[PDB]
């Protein structure tokens, strides 16, 4: 149907916007602490602690498969990256501190992204 095509065009445009957002958020992780899944070889007990692991590479896979239907779903995954890290790692670690900085700097990006998704529809 034409409606389905129209829908798919919207999803494609959302994906385009979210790809820009993801690039901007990952730029706020210059240490690449969140670039890849936490290694279950280097941290064999990780899944005993964290029930829903997330990282930028995994988000990017879902993104390019057009797997985010709305901004909320994308934000859920971004928040997992930060929240998982702030539980597994103590306050006095470069890991926890990187998550705080990513959350703080990311807020600006996500604030405008929400306005853009709304405005453009
Ligand atoms: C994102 C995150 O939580 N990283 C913690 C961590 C993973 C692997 C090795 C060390 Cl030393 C630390």
């Amino acid at each position: 149907s034409m409606e389905q095509v129209a829908m798919e065009l919207r999803l494609t445009e959302l994906t385009r916007l979210l790809r820009s957002v993801l690039d901007q958020l990952q730029d706020k992780d210059p240490a690449r602490i969140f670039a890849q899944p936490v290694s279950l070889k280097e941290v064999p007990d990780y899944l005993d602690h964290i029930k829903h692991p997330m990282d930028f590479a995994t988000m990017r896979k879902r993104l390019e498969a057009q797997g985010y239907k709305n901004l909320h779903e994308f934000e859920e995954d971004f928040d997992l990256i930060i929240d998982n890290c702030m539980k597994y790692n103590a306050r006095d670690t470069v890991f926890y501190r990187a998550a705080v900085r990513l959350r703080d700097q990311g807020g600006v990006v996500l604030r405008q992204a929400r306005r853009e998704v709304d405005s453009i529809g």
